[PDB]
């Protein structure tokens, strides 16, 4: 499911994220936008073997099982597949807890480089939340 701006910014709030850990929702939409353009089925490849998946990217290094992975953990306790559905949820409730592990967004490569230091309200502007 490709998600619309503002569509993706409502369904976020209610699933908790604005200000979750002191991010404003703009930051995370963002993130999103720059991760995988607003696509919920978006996989890439790492160059160590891991993958990312998901709306947000999420890496099976750490995060995720997807039976390929040799050596990592899966500290969402989730199968990979489970970030590509339409339902937002388990990459809602698998970012909190990537966020609370001490470095904040900075996990978020596309965050850093493209939403860090930027007006991220801008976003969220005209939505209806």
């Amino acid at each position: 499911k490709v998600f619309g701006r503002c569509e993706l910014a409502a369904a976020m709030k209610r699933h908790g994220l604005d200000n979750y850990r002191g991010y404003s929702l703009g930051n995370w939409v963002c993130a999103a936008k720059f991760e995988s353009n607003f696509n919920t089925q978006a996989t890439n490849r790492n160059t160590d073997g891991s993958t990312d998946y998901g709306i947000l990217q999420i890496n099976s290094r750490w995060w995720c099982n997807d039976g390929r992975t040799p050596g990592s953990r899966n500290l969402c306790n989730i199968p990979c597949s489970a970030l590509l559905s339409s339902d937002i949820t388990a990459s809602v409730n698998c970012a909190k807890k990537i966020v609370s592990d001490g470095n904040g967004m900075n996990a978020w490569v596309a965050w850093r480089n493209r939403c860090k230091g930027t007006d991220v309200q801008a976003w969220i502007r005209g939505c209806r939340l």
